[PDB]
């Protein structure tokens, strides 16, 4: 699996996940400065108030 | 949990999920009509090739 791993609106970047990993994630929240987007491989545990989306296809998390 | 449940490009509609349900899903494939999107509560398994995204926040599955 290949997932995007770039932050917010930064130029797209990707990363090769570990073998067996089928998911990518999109973690969104707003801090004092508004919306922030984090992306990567897997489907991590997230804090309350954090919007988490997990998808199962190549670079599905933009 | 509230999730969208409208198909493809129809007007947005929502559904209140069963208690105990915290996920919403977006399932996408294609047919003669174009890109088909199914939305709902939960996080189903899909046939290989079908794009699936699951999210854990209100109306997160547009």
């Amino acid at each position: 699996r290949i997932c995007f791993n770039h932050q917010s609106s930064q130029p797209q970047t990707t990363k090769t996940c570990s073998p067996g990993e089928s998911s990518c994630y999109n973690k969104q929240w707003s801090d004092f400065r508004g919306t922030i987007i984090e992306r990567g491989c897997g489907c991590p545990t997230v804090k309350p108030g954090i919007k988490l989306s997990c998808c199962e296809s190549e670079v599905c998390n933009n």
